[PDB]
């Protein structure tokens, strides 16, 4: 039926830098409409890379700098991630990266060289924890952050924050999640054609 609507999410870094994701965010993430997942890596544990492939059918999940203890349980991949994934979902197709390669960092013009590398509509990156949405030439470059509020020095006290786009024919509508002094805030963005 009509719509997608794709929860961005990443570099959530549990165990390590974190044990959960916010439980403000809980029943956000558990909402009946997500039918598809793009996660830019550094989920970091196996219970949580259960989790999010138990959130719906298609689930994405690409490899970052830290998971080191992980396993796709895709049954072609041998456990192995992907280092990057393009895939069509009505009008856009999206690329899905963690972003480690992108040199430097979050950088427009790097980060732009990758989007027409993949050919993709949309370009979907982690690694920074920065939280972004930004558009060039027609394409959108995002940054769902850190899910949990993880640490990196790259981004210091990011906070959590997550994205859910609502893709509906040539319609955008991109719901920017982020959590501080408990309370979740939300920043609508909408792009079309």
């Amino acid at each position: 039926d009509f719509g997608d609507l794709v929860l961005l999410i990443g570099d959530l870094k549990i165990p390590y830098g974190a044990k959960e994701l916010p439980s403000n965010f809980r029943e956000l993430l558990a909402t009946d409409k997500i039918n598809y997942v793009l996660c830019t890596g550094n989920v970091c544990s196996q219970e949580y890379v259960e989790m999010l492939k138990n959130i719906t059918k298609n689930v994405y999940i690409v490899s970052g700098d830290l998971d080191s203890a992980i396993f796709n349980p895709d049954p072609e991949s041998n456990g192995v991630f992907p280092e990057y994934v393009v895939v069509q979902i009505g009008e856009f197709k999206i690329g899905l990266m963690h972003g480690n390669q992108v040199l430097p960092w979050d950088d427009p013009g790097s980060l732009e060289q990758w989007q027409r590398r993949l050919d993709c509509d949309i370009l979907v990156t982690g690694h920074t924890h920065k939280l972004r949405v930004f558009e060039k030439n027609g394409k959108l470059f995002l940054n769902p952050g850190t899910a949990t509020g993880a640490f990196s020095a790259l981004t210091p006290d990011a906070p959590p924050s997550f994205m859910l786009m609502a893709l509906q024919g040539n319609k955008v509508v991109l719901y920017v999640y982020d959590l501080r002094d408990g309370k979740t805030n939300v920043a609508m963005s909408e792009f079309s054609k």
